[PDB]
RNA sequence: UUACUGCACAGGUGACGA
DNA sequence: TCGTCACCTGTGCAGTAAC
C-alpha cells in the first residue's frame, strides 16, 4: 500500500507578511541582501524583490505590503527554509548551502574500520571518511492542486586526505601523477591545481597545471579520490589494505543500507523536530511526520507497473521475464529473418596472446558446456546461426609499446583485409596497458575508426577479460554475444508494448564531453536515438551519424520531421489517426525549442491526424529516495544470514511527487548486487510543462521498458536506451572526429542497420 | 574497451526569469 | 551582466552477473 520517503512534512504558517519592491535589474540584489542582513530575509523573483522581516530593528524598507499565502506561493518560505535550517543547526558548519550540507560531528569511518579490522599506521589518522548529510526543502503535491513543503534528508560520505604531501613522500608513496587540490577554497576559485611531477623544497612541481605550474606544499593536498586513497593506503598497508576497504565498506553500509538509512533519516527528523524552526522572530516552522506516497484517501500517489516482458517473436507468444532466460530458450527476435547465417569475423590480437585468444574464441563460438550453464551453447547455437568463420589477424606488438601500438594494429588489419575478401565484423583484443592511452595513439579508437570506415563493426575486448575465470567468463560472453549479434544487424529481443494509438515515436538525445585531460576544456557532442512502437513491441530505429553540439535543437527537429514523414508514407495513416511523439534527455528542453519542435511536427503531419507530444527529462542525482518497509530483501547469496536490498521498492514502482513528476524504482532486490549495496535511488521522471501529452505515469513506465531494451547487456541499463545509446554514439563519434583517416561514409551504408555503437 | 552496480572526487553546467 | 533552483558529465576502483 505504501512507499515511505526520506522526507518530513514542514508545518508552515498559512500566511506570511512581506514587503515588495519592483526591481527589474537583479544585480542590485546582492548588495541589498547585505545591507538588510540579519534583519530581513530577501528574495528576488519575477522582477520583484520580496522582504520578510526576520528580526525587529532597522534598517527600514520602503515598499508595498502584501500577505503571501503559503498554499499559493510556497517558493518564498521554501527559500527562507534553506537559511533557517542552517540557523537551526548552529553546531554544524555548512560545507555547502542550498541545500544545507554538513558533516557528522564525531563519526569518522576510517578510524572505525581500522579498529574493526585490527589495522593501524601512523598516517591512518590523516585519511578521513566522514558521513555527510544534506537537508533539501522541496515543494511537492500531496494531491493535485495542493502544494506543500517537505525537508528531504540525504547522506553521502566525504573522503579527504589531509596528510601533508611532505609526510606522504616519506615513505614511500610515489606521488607522481597524482592529482592535487587547493587546501583552502577561496570564494569562487578552482580547487583543482594539476598533477604532481616532483616535489623539491617547499614547492610542488605540477604538470597538467590548471593555473600556475607550481604551488606551495602547504597550500595543496591530494584530492580525496578513490584512486588516491587506494594508491596511498595500499602503499602504506600492503597486504592488509584489502582488510581496510572491506571494513570501510561495512562501516558505510551502516549508513547507506535500507533499514540503516531509514533509521538515520528517522533520527534526523527527531533532531529537527525537537524545537521549532525560526522563520522569523514571530514565525515558527515545525518538522512533522515522514512524508509517504500512498493511495489514501483523496491521494493517488503510488502504483506498480507490471513486469517488463522481454519478447522473442512477433506473435508475442515467446516472452520471458529475463533477457537471458528468454534468449536461451527461444533464440533471438529476428531468428527467422536474419540474413547472415555464416558471419566471417576478423580477429585482431597481439601475436603473443594467440593461445589465450583461441581459448576465448572457442568458448565464445562453441560454448563452455554444461559445467558453465550460463554460457553452454555458444554464439552459433545461441543465435541460431549455421557457423562462424574467424580470419585470424595476429599483430606483432607488445604491451610495453606505448607509442606505436595503434600503427601496428592498423597496418596488420590493412594487410590482412587486402587479401581476405569480405568480413562482416571484427573482434579486437587489447592489452590493458594500451586501453587508456591518449587517443592519438590508442589502438581501441584507431582500430574502431579504421574498421568502421570500412563498414566493419567491432566488438573489442581487453586481455584481463579474455583471461577471466570461467564463472565470470560465462556472463561476459552473454553480453559479448548479444552486442556482437546486434553489431551484425541482429535484434536479440524487444519489450512488450500494446497498441494504444496508431503510431508512436520516441527520440532521445545524449551528451558526451570530451577532452584529452582534466586541464583541457571539454568539447560537447550529441547523439540521437529513435524507437518506434511496433506490432506488440518496441523497435529500435535508426541512429545519428553526425554529432555536433551546436544547433542540436535543429537536429532534433529535423530527425523528428524526417521520421514522421517516412512513418506516414510507410503506414499510410487514416484521417483521425493519432500519432504520439516522445522526447527523452537527461536535461529539459527550452520552451522555445519545444514550441518550434511542436510547430514543425504538427505542420509536417498536417491536419488529417491528431498529434500528441511529450518532452521528458530523466534525472538520476536528485534528493528523493523510496523506502519499502514491507520488503525484507533476499539472501546475499544462497543461502546466508546477510540480506541484500532490504527495504528496496520493487522495480516498476512509480510514485507521484507532483503533477509533472514521478519517481520510478528500477533496482529491485533481485538486481541489487550485495548485502552492502546501498538502498537504491529511483529515477526522477519530469514532463515538460509545454507538453501536449500529459500522462507522466505512462511516460515513466515507458522509460522503464526502454531500460530493458539495451543490447550492451543481459541486465537492464541505468537509463532508457533512447538516452543511453545516444551517449555511447556521441562519445564514439566525438572521439572519431579527431582520428586521422576517419570517415563516417559507411555509417548509413554498410552500417545502417548495425548496432555499431554498443 | 563484456557489462551491471556502487561510490568517490573533480569539473562545472542546464533550465526559468527580469 | 544578473537571481534562483537544480543537477549534469568525466574518471577511477571494486564487487558481481535478475532464476
Ligand atoms: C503498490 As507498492 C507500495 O508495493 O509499489
Ligand atoms: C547527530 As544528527 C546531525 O544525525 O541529528
Ligand atoms: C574458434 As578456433 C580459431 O579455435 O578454430
Ligand atoms: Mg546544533
Ligand atoms: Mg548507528
Ligand atoms: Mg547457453
Ligand atoms: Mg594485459
Ligand atoms: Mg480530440
Ligand atoms: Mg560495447
Amino acid at each position: 500500500r505504501q512507499l515511505v520517503s526520506n522526507g518530513f512534512e514542514v508545518n508552515l504558517p498559512d500566511q506570511v507578511e512581506v514587503i515588495v519592491r519592483d526591481l527589474p535589474d537583479p544585480s542590485k540584489v546582492k548588495e541589498e541582501r547585505t545591507r538588510l542582513m540579519g534583519y530581513w530575509f530577501v528574495h528576488w523573483f519575477d522582477g520583484k524583490l520580496f522582504h520578510l522581516r526576520i528580526k525587529a530593528g532597522g534598517p527600514n524598507v520602503d515598499g508595498e505590503h502584501r500577505a503571501i499565502r503559503t498554499a499559493e506561493h510556497p517558493w518564498l518560505l521554501r527559500a527562507r527554509l534553506d537559511d533557517a535550517l542552517e540557523e537551526a543547526l548552529p553546531k554544524y558548519a555548512a560545507v555547502k548551502k542550498r541545500p544545507f550540507t554538513f558533516l557528522a560531528q564525531k563519526d569518522e569511518l576510517i578510524d572505525a574500520a581500522a579498529t574493526a579490522a585490527g589495522l593501524s599506521h601512523r598516517l591512518l589518522n590523516s585519511f578521513k571518511v566522514i558521513p555527510r548529510f544534506a537537508l533539501s526543502p522541496k515543494i511537492y503535491e500531496p494531491v493535485d492542486g495542493t502544494t506543500r513543503v517537505g525537508v528531504f534528508v540525504t547522506i553521502g560520505m566525504r573522503y579527504d586526505i589531509e596528510a601533508s604531501l611532505r609526510d606522504l613522500l616519506e615513505a614511500g608513496i610515489d606521488l607522481r601523477g597524482m592529482y592535487v587540490v587547493r587546501r583552502k577554497r577561496q570564494p569562487g576559485e578552482r580547487g583543482l591545481l594539476g598533477r604532481v611531477r616532483a616535489i623539491s623544497d617547499d614547492m610542488v612541481q605540477l604538470f597538467e597545471e590548471t593555473d600556475l605550474a607550481s604551488v606551495n606544499v602547504n597550500d595543496a593536498k591530494l584530492e580525496g579520490s578513490k584512486e588516491n586513497f587506494t594508491r596511498c593506503l595500499s602503499a602504506l598497508l600492503g597486504h592488509n589494505y584489502k582488510k581496510l576497504l572491506n571494513a570501510l565498506d561495512d562501516q558505510e553500509a551502516g549508513y547507506r543500507t535500507g533499514p540503516r538509512f531509514d533509521d538515520a533519516v528517522r533520527r534526523m527528523g527527531e533532531f529537527l523536530a525537537k524545537k521549532p524552526i525560526r522563520l522569523a522572530d514571530n514565525i515558527n516552522a515545525q518538522v512533522g511526520d515522514r512524508i509517504v506516497f500512498s493511495n489514501e484517501g483523496q491521494a493517488r500517489n503510488v502504483r506498480l507497473a507490471p513486469k517488463v516482458e522481454y519478447v522473442f517473436d512477433r506473435t508475442g507468444a515467446k516472452s520471458a521475464e529475463y533477457a537471458w532466460r528468454g534468449l536461451s530458450q527461444f533464440g533471438p527476435f529476428d531468428r527467422p529473418s536474419f540474413a547472415n547465417r555464416s558471419p566471417r569475423i576478423l580477429v585482431v590480437y597481439p601475436s603473443s596472446t594467440q593461445g589465450k585468444v583461441e581459448n576465448f574464441l572457442s568458448a565464445f563460438r562453441d560454448g563452455m558446456g554444461s559445467n558453465y550453464s550460463g554460457f553452454s551453447k555458444g554464439f552459433v547455437d545461441l543465435m541460431g546461426l549455421t557457423k562462424v568463420e574467424f580470419v585470424m589477424c595476429p599483430v606483432e606488438v607488445s604491451s610495453a609499446d606505448r607509442n606505436g601500438a595503434h600503427t601496428k594494429y592498423n597496418s596488420a588489419i590493412e594487410d590482412k583485409l587486402a587479401g581476405a575478401g569480405e568480413v562482416h565484423a571484427g573482434i579486437v583484443v587489447l592489452f590493458e596497458d594500451h586501453a587508456r592511452l591518449p587517443d592519438d595513439r590508442n589502438p581501441y579508437i584507431h582500430t574502431k575508426s579504421l574498421l568502421l570506415t570500412l563498414g566493419v563493426p567491432t566488438q573489442q575486448v581487453r586481455m584481463p577479460t579474455v583471461l577471466l575465470e570461467p564463472k565470470s567468463l560465462q556472463y561476459t560472453l552473454q553480453n559479448f554475444s548479444i552486442a556482437t549479434y546486434a553489431k551484425l544487424n541482429g535484434t536479440p529481443w524487444t519489450v512488450n508494448h500494446d497498441k494504444a494509438i496508431n503510431d508512436e515515436l520516441v527520440v532521445g538525445m545524449g551528451l558526451a564531453e570530451l577532452s584529452g585531460s582534466r586541464t583541457e576544456k571539454r568539447q560537447r557532442f550529441v547523439g540521437i536515438t529513435t524507437v518506434f512502437a511496433g506490432d506488440g513491441s518496441y523497435l529500435l530505429g535508426n541512429v545519428s551519424k553526425e554529432c555536433e553540439y551546436e544547433g542540436y535543437s535543429d537536429a532534433i527537429r529535423e530527425s523528428m520531421t524526417g521520421i514522421l514523414r517516412e512513418l506516414k508514407k510507410r503506414n499510410n495513416w487514416r484521417p483521425g489517426d493519432t500519432v504520439r511523439v516522445v522526447f527523452h534527455a537527461h536535461r529539459p528542453l527550452k520552451r522555445v525549442d519545444v514550441a518550434s519542435i511542436v510547430f514543425e511536427c504538427t505542420r509536417e503531419i498536417g491536419s488529417d491526424q491528431n498529434i500528441q507530444m511529450a518532452f521528458v527529462t530523466v534525472s538520476h542525482d536528485h534528493p528523493f529516495v523510496l523506502i519499502d518497509r514491507s520488503e525484507r530483501g533476499l539472501e546475499a547469496y544462497k543461502g546466508s544470514t546477510a540480506r541484500k536490498g532490504v527495504f528496496a521498492p520493487p522495480r516498476g514502482a512509480i510514485s507521484r511527487v507532483g503533477r509533472l513528476t514521478r519517481l520510478l524504482a528500477v533496482n529491485s532486490p533481485q538486481l541489487i548486487k550485495r548485502a552492502n549495496t546501498p538502498l537504491p535511488t529511483p529515477l526522477l521522471v519530469s514532463l515538460h510543462p509545454d507538453s501536449t501529452f500529459k500522462d507522466v505515469d505512462y511516460l515513466a513506465e515507458q522509460a522503464l521498458k526502454f531500460t530493458s531494451l539495451s543490447w550492451r547487456s543481459t541486465l537492464p541499463a541505468a537509463t532508457p536506451v533512447t538516452i543511453f545509446y545516444s551517449e555511447r554514439i556521441a562519445e564514439l563519434l566525438g572521439r572519431l572526429k579527431s582520428i586521422p583517416n576517419w570517415s563516417s561514409a559507411n555509417l548509413n551504408i554498410k552500417l545502417k542497420w548495425s548496432r555499431w555503437f554498443l
